[PDB]
C-alpha cells in the first residue's frame, strides 16, 4: 500500500519496562525508535526538513544536499533524497567507524569526508571542506540541523503528540535524551500546551556538558552532549535538566538489554538511567514516558564488546553475567603456551651487556639472580630497570664498562601467580612492577603497562 | 500501552519497489521484516513457537530452551524467552561471526556454541554438543524449527492473512526466500485456500540446492540453501520453485539499496530477483508481493564491503559508483610509495646465492640481468622462479655449486605499469607471472598470489 | 735487532705430513705461509714490487699506491707502505669479505671498493672507479700483480731457491697453488735451473679452469683459478698441471687441519690433493714439497663452518666428527619446539577461504580433512597445494564460489617422523612435498624448500 | 726438515717500534708472538706442559687431555696432542668467541662447554662439569696452568733467554702482559739472574685488578687480569706493577696497528702502553723489551669493529680516520631516509587514546599539537610522555574518560636536525627527550634509548 519506504516513518510503538524500574514506582514506558524504516529517529527530522526545503523554493529539482552526517543523519537524509531522487555529499568529523560510512555510501550517497577534531579556520578540515564544497557546487543546500527550526517543528507536529494520542494525555514526566534539540523541545513544547503545566519536561544529559552547566570534556555517547549551545534549542522549555554519568550510562543499556530485550544504543540508556533516577521524587500512580531514539546493533561493536568498554575502565559485569578467572598466568604470555622466559642478567656481567639484552627482548624491568633462572627459589638480588640505567649512563653515575652489580635497584617485591587480575592492578596501584613467581619460582615480570596492554587487546 | 516488547512483532507494512522493476511489469511489492522487534521476520516464529509449547505442557515455568541457534534465531528466541523469563542456550556452527553471537549474548543466553563442518558422530561437534546437552539437562526443549509444524503453523496464522488484508486478495504471485520452509509453506497454504488457484506461490532458492533440484554445495547466504529436506516442508505448496545464482543476489541486494532504500540482506536480494524473473511470464496487470525477511545491517560488515564481495570473483560494481584506477603501482607496493629494490640475482652468481636471497626476499620470481638494476634499459636475460631451481636441485640436473647462468628460464614478458588491475589479470590468465616495467625500465615482478592477496586485502 | 716487521718476511719453515699421505708413498713436505708477519705468502710479492718500484722512479716518495686488493694484497701492500710510510687506496670486488675490508682498514689503507661482478665499459664498476682513480690521483701506481714480471722474480728469488737450500736440492716434485702464477712460475722457473730436468712442476687448480683447459665457472677457492691467462704467467715452466674438484678440496683442507694441525685456506687444501694424488706415478724415495699459502683463521667463518659448507651441498663429516640425527621433528618446527597444530581446510569450505588461509599461513601445500586435526588417524583425503589453485582460479575451470572438495589434488604421500633429514631429502627427489606424521598422526608438511632453507640456515 | 708443526714454536722475532715511543726516549723493541704455529704465545706453555706430563707418568699413552680452554688454550694444547695423537676435551667458561670455540673443534677436540659467570657448587656450572669429567673419566689429566709449576719453568727455559740472546743482556726494562703469571714471572726469573739487579721487571694490568691492589671487576681484555691469586705465580719476582686503563688500551691497539703495522689483540696493546709509560722515569740509551703474546685476528671482530667499541663508550677516532659527523636525521629513521609520522594526538582526543596510540607505534614520548602534523611550526603545547600516564591512570589522578589536555607534562624542548649525534647525546645529558625539528617543523622524537640503540647497532 504504501507509496514508498519513507511513508512509513513515524507512528512507533510504546512498551512497558519491568525490570529496570524499582518496585513501588509508577509505570515507566518507553518509546523506541529503532523500528523505523531508518532505523533512527533522527529519520523524521530528515523528511519534515526535505518537505520544508522542497515547499519553500531554496532548494530546485535536480539539487544537491550537502551537510556533516554525524552518521544516523545520512541515514534519514539519504533515505528522504532518494525517496525523492536527490543526491547526498556528505563532509562530516572522520570519526563515523567504518560501518557508519559504509552504510552511508550504501544508501548512495557520496562522502568526501574529511578528518575531526582539528579547528580549520581554513581549508584544512571537515567543517573547511563542508564549506568549500557549499561555496563551490550550485543548486545546493546547508541543512544544518543545528540551526533549523523545522527540526523542532518536526518533533512538535509528529513526534509529541502521538505520545499524547498513545498515552491520552496520562503522561506525568517525559524525559528525552537531549541533543542538538528537536525531541526535547518540540516534544516539551508540544506536550506542555495540551497540558497546561501537568506534565515535566525532564532532560538527560552526561555530565561535565554544557547543557548541565558544566565545562567541556571528550564524548562517549554520540549525538548526545556539546559544547556551544546550537541556537535551534530553548532551555525555557524543559523544567529541570538532570545529568548522568558515562559509567553509568553503558552498564545501564547493557542491563536494559539483558532484561528487556532493548538492543538500544547508549544514548537510549542515559536517557533511561535519567528517567530511573527521575521516577523517585514522582510518587507511585505516575507515567513516565522515556525515549530511546537510538536503535543499538552498530554499537554492538563496542558497546556491547567486552574490550572496548574495558580500555576506558568502566565494565561492572561481563557481557556472559559470570565473573571468570584471568590469573595473570595467561596475563603473563598473551602468545606462549607455557611462559616467555624468565629473562635475566647475572649480576656479573657489564652493564652494556644488560641495556643491550633489556633492549633485545623488549622489556623494562628484570631481576638479576647468580644461579640458573629455572632452579631460582627465588633469592633473587638484583632488580635492574631500563630507565635507571639510561639516566645513569649519561649522568656521569656510570660507566658502560661498569658492572651492574653495584647499580642494581633494590629487589622488587613478587606477587602471586594464579591470582586474579584484578588485585593484581590494585597492588600495582603502588608499584611500577612485580616479579610474578610460579608455584614459588620467579616466572616472569608484570608491568602496568602489560596488564593495561592485556586488558585492552581482549 | 504495549505490555511487552514482545507484542510488537507482526503487522510489517508493504513498499512498492519503483527501480528494481523493468517498465511495463506490473507492480511488485515487497513486505519488509526488519521493522519487527526482533530485526528479522523469524520472531515470529519464535512467539507461535513458545507460545505453542508453553500451552503443550512439555517444557513447564523455570525450564530452559535449548537449540543450534543459526543466529537470526537467538533474536527472536531469546526474545520470547526474556519477555517471560526463561533460559538460553545455543550450541550452533560457530559459524555466528563475531557480532551475531556478540549480539545473541546481548540478549541474555548462555553460548556453548561448537566449531560446524565438522560430522561428529560422537561428541565431538556442535550438533554433538548440542544433544549431550539436551540429553543432560532437565527441562529442556529442542525447538529446532526444522522440524516443527507449529513453525508453518505461525505463518499459515499470522503471515499470509496479512499480505491478504493488505492487498485485499489482490495478489497474482507470491514469491518467498525458501528456506527451513516456514514463509515459503505457511504463506502458500492460507493464500492459496482464500483464492482457490488464483495465486501462484514461487520460490526462490540460489541455483545447485536441493530445493531446486540440484547437487550440494557450500552457502554464502545465511539461511537459504539446505541439503536435507526438512520434515517441515512440502512442495505440494508450491507451484514452481525458480533457482537463482548467487552472483546475480548481491549485486541485486546492493542495486536495491541504492535504488530503493531497502537496506537489506542477501536472501532479500535473491527473493527479489526471483520475483523480478518472474514478473516476465505474467504480463502487467498483475500484483507482486515479494518477501523480504532480513534487514541488513549486521551484514554491511562483508555483502556492503568492497573486498569481501572481491574474494569471491564478483563485484560488477564498487559502491561509489565510479569505477576508479587501481594501477598495478601501489599493488606493487602494498606498503610503499617508492619500490624495494627489483630483486635482482646477476647472472654469475651461485644457485645456492640465488635460493638463498629468494628465501630471503619472499618471492617465487625473479629476473638476473648484468648491470646495476636501475640503469638497466630492459635487457635482462635470465627469469629464474623458485620452484624450477628446487626441482633441479634434487632431480640431479643441477649442483649447489653450478652457475646460475646455466639454468635460468626464458626471460619473462613484461607488461605495463600504469594498466589497470582489470588487465592486468585478465594478461595473467597465460602466464604465472610477469615484469612490471616503470615507465621504461624493470621495476617489479607481478604474480597471481601478490594480486589475489592485494584484492582480498582491500 | 729487526729494523721492521716487514723484515721478517721469508724463511717459512718446512713441516712433514704424516696423516695425509697414504702409506708405501714418498716423503710429501708442505710450505707453510701464515707463519710470515702478513699471515700470507702473498706479502713477498708485496715487497719485491715495492722494492722494484722505489727503485725505479715511477713511484716517488709521497706518492699512493692504488690497485684492485683481493683481500690478502692489502696486507702485504699496506704493510709494505706503511713501512715506508705511503698511502693505500683499495679499489676491487666489494664483496670482499666483511671481515676482509676491516682488517685491510686497520692497516691504515682508506678503501672506496665497489660492486664486482658487473662489467662496467664506464664509471660504473669495482675497476671503472679504480681505472677512474688512477686517472685521477698524482703520483700514484697501479701494480697490478696480474701483469708485472717482478712478481714472478721476487719468488724466482726468494721463494724457489729458500726451498732448494732447505731440502738441498732433493724434491722430487714440486705442486703449487697455481694462481695469478707467482710461485707456480718462479718457483718452477728457478727449482729447474739449478736441477736440469730432474724436477717436475706440477700445478693445481680447481676442475672447470682455464689452467686446466676447460670452460669459465664461478670460484670458491679465493685466489685461485682465473678465465683471462694472466700475462704473468707462462705454461712452459710447469711440466703438467693437475686439476681438482671443489668437493674434494674443502673436505681435504678440513682433514688435514683436524690431522695435522694445519689451520690452512682452501687453496692449501686444494693443493695438498693435488699432490697427494701426484705422490702416486712417482713411487717411494721421492721428496715433494707441497706450498699452502694461506693461513686459514680469517677462513673460519665459512670453510670450518657447518652451515656454509653445507649450503653448497657437500659435507661429507660433520665438524665434532660423530654423525648425528637430524630428524624432520626439528627440521619440522625451526621455532618454539612443538608443531604448530597442522595448517588444515576442512573439505566443504570455500576455495577462497583456502587460499586466503594458505596465503595467512605462509605454506605452499595442505592436507584437507573432515574430523578435527587432532584426533585424524591418517585418512585425510584432500591434498591442496598453492600452485594449483593460483593456476584454476585463472584458467576458467574453477570459481572461488566453487568448493575445494572437487579441486584437491591426490592426497600427498606421507613419510616418517623421527628418520633422518638425509632420508628425508633422498626421497623427496621424487615429489615436491611430504606429510610429516608424528607417531601416527599427521602433524606437518615438509617441503624442499623448507628443507633447503633448514640446511642453509645452521 | 721439520718433524711436525710443533717443532716451529719459538725463536719469535723482535720489532723496533717507531711511531708507539715518543721522541728522545730509548729503544723500544717488541716481541710479537703470532708468529708461532699456534697463533699465540700460549702454545709454548702448551709444549712444555705435554712434554712434563709425558715424562712424569701420570698422562699414559691413549690418555685424554681435560681441562678449562679460555680461547688459545686449545689452540696450542690440541695442537701438542694432535702431534702425538691425544684426545682433547675443553669444559669452559662460555660465552667464548663462537669463533673460538668452532676453531677447537677444527683442531679435533670434542667440546663439552658450558655457560660461565655461574658459580656451580654442584654439577651445574663450566667448572662444574669440568670436575664432574675429571672424576668420571679415566686417564685424564687437569693441567690448569693456573696452577703448574712447568707453566713458568717453559718462559724460564725458553722464553727469556731468547730475550737475552737477541738483545745480548742490553736489556733495561722487560714489561710484560701479566696474566696467570707464566710469562711475567718466567721471563723476570731468568733475565734477573743472568744480571743481577740490571733489568727491572714490569708488569703490565687493567687498572682495578688484583695485580694492582684494587678491586674486582669485569674484563674486557682476554686472558689479563684475575681475582684469586693463582698459585703459579709469585710477585717477588717483578719489581714493580703498572696499572693500565682499558680505555687507553684499545685506542692504543688500534694505534699500533695503523701506526706500525702489528695487528695484535687487546693484551698486546696493554703491554705496549705500559711499556710507554715506564719508558719515562728510564732516560735515553735504554733498551725496553715488550711482548705482544696476541696476534689479533680474530679480535678484529670487535676490536677494529667500529660499533663494539662503540658500545661501551670509548671510540677516540674511526677506523677510517676521518671524523663523520652522523646526523640525528639517520639516526632518527635507522629504516629509511625520511621521517615516518611523528603524532597527530591532537589536545581533544581521549587519554585511553592516546596511551594506546603510544602502545601501538612503540614510543615514550609525544608532543601533542592542534593542526596537521606537517603543517605545524612548532607552536606544539602537549608533551605527553608513556611513564606519566601509566603513573597517573592507576594513581587516582586521572581516568580514561578523561582528556589529555588537563594532563600533559610542559612541551619537551626542542634541537637541531643537522647537528651531530655528539652534541645531541651532550644535551640529552639533561633532559630524557627531546623534539627533532626539521628545518623548523617538528619531525621527530629523540630519546636516550634510541640513541644507544643507534650507536650500538652499527
Ligand atoms: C541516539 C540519538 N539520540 C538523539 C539524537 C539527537 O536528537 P535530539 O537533539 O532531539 O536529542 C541523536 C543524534 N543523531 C542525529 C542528530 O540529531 C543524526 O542526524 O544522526 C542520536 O544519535
Ligand atoms: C532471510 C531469511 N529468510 C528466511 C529464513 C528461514 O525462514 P523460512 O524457513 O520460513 O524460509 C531465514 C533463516 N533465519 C532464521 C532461520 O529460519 C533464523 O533463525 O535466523 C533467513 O535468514
Ligand atoms: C693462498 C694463495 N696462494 C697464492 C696466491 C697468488 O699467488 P701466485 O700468483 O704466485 O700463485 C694467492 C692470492 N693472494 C694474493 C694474490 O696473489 C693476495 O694479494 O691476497 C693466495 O691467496
Ligand atoms: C695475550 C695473552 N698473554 C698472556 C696470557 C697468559 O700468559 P701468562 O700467564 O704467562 O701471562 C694470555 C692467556 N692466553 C692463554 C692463557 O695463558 C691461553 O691459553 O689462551 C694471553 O691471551
Amino acid at each position: 500500500i504504501a507509496q514508498h519506504i519513507s511513508e512509513l516513518i513515524g507512528g512507533t510503538p510504546l512498551v512497558r519496562l519491568n525490570s529496570v524500574v524499582p518496585d513501588g514506582a509508577g509505570t515507566v514506558a518507553a518509546k523506541v525508535e529503532y523500528l523505523n524504516p531508518g532505523g533512527s529517529s533522527k529519520d523524521r527530522i530528515a523528511v519534515k526538513m526535505i518537505e520544508a526545503a522542497e515547499a519553500s523554493g531554496q532548494l530546485k529539482p535536480g539539487g544537491t544536499i550537502v551537510e556533516p552526517t554525524s552518521g544516523n543523519t545520512g541515514v534519514g537524509l539519504a533515505l528522504v533524497a532518494q525517496r525523492r531522487g536527490y543526491k547526498c555529499v556528505f563532509v562530516c568529523p572522520d570519526k563515523v567507524s567504518e560501518d557508519k560510512r559504509n552504510v552511508l555510501i550504501a544508501y548512495g550517497a557520496e562522502v568526501v569526508v574529511c578528518p575531526t577534531a582539528v579547528p580549520p579556520h581554513d581549508p584544512a578540515s571537515y567543517y573547511s571542506v563542508s564549506d568549500r564544497l557549499v561555496r563551490d557546487i550550485d543548486g545546493a543546500w546547508k541543512p544544518d540541523q543545528y540551526a533549523n527550526p523545522e527540526g523542532p517543528a518536526s518533533h512538535y507536529v509528529t513526534t509529541g503528540p502521538e505520545i499524547w494520542a498513545d498515552t491520552e494525555g496520562k503522561v506525568t514526566h517525559f524525559v528525552a535524551g537531549i541533543g542538538t534539540g528537536g525531541t526535547i523541545t518540540g516534544a516539551g513544547r508540544y506536550l506542555k500546551e495540551v497540558s497546561g503545566g501537568r506534565v515535566r519536561i525532564v532532560g538527560a544529559d552526561p555530565e561535565g556538558s554544557v547543557y548541565s552547566g558544566g565545562a567541556g570534556r571528550p564524548y562517549l555517547v554520540e549525538g548526545v552532549g556539546e559544547d556551544f549551545w546550537p541556537a535551534a534549542y530553548d532551555p525555557s522549555v524543559p523544567d529541570e535538566i538532570i545529568a548522568v554519568s558515562d559509567s553509568d550510562s553503558f552498564d545501564m543499556t547493557r542491563r536494559l538489554a539483558r532484561e528487556e530485550a532493548m538492543l538500544v544504543g547508549g544514548s537510549c540508556g542515559m536517557a533511561v538511567v535519567a528517567a530511573l533516577k527521575v521516577a523517585e521524587e514522582a510518587g507511585p500512580d505516575a507515567l513516565i514516558v522515556v525515549l530511546l531514539p537510538d536503535g543499538g546493533r552498530g554499537y554492538m561493536s563496542k558497546i556491547f564488546n567486552d574490550a572496548w568498554m574495558s580500555s576506558y575502565g568502566f565494565l561492572r559485569s561481563r557481557l556472559d553475567g559470570s565473573t571468570e578467572q584471568s590469573t595473570v598466568g595467561d596475563v603473563l604470555r598473551r602468545k606462549s603456551g607455557a611462559l616467555p622466559a624468565l629473562v635475566h642478567t647475572h649480576p656479573s656481567e657489564t652493564v652494556r651487556d644488560a641495556i643491550g639484552i633489556l633492549r633485545e627482548y623488549g622489556v623494562s624491568q628484570m631481576p638479576v639472580v647468580g644461579a640458573e633462572p629455572p632452579v631460582m627459589a627465588g633469592e633473587v638480588a638484583g632488580s635492574v630497570s631500563e630507565r635507571e640505567l639510561l639516566s645513569a649512563v649519561f649522568e656521569g653515575r656510570a660507566k658502560l664498562a661498569d658492572a651492574v652489580s653495584a647499580h642494581m635497584s633494590p629487589p622488587l617485591r613478587m606477587i602471586g601467580a594464579g591470582e586474579l587480575v584484578s588485585a593484581a592492578g590494585k597492588a600495582l596501584r603502588d608499584w611500577d612492577a612485580l616479579m610474578v613467581v610460579e608455584e614459588g619460582k620467579p616466572v616472569g615480570v608484570i608491568t602496568r603497562y602489560d596488564l593495561l596492554g592485556f586488558l585492552s587487546e581482549g
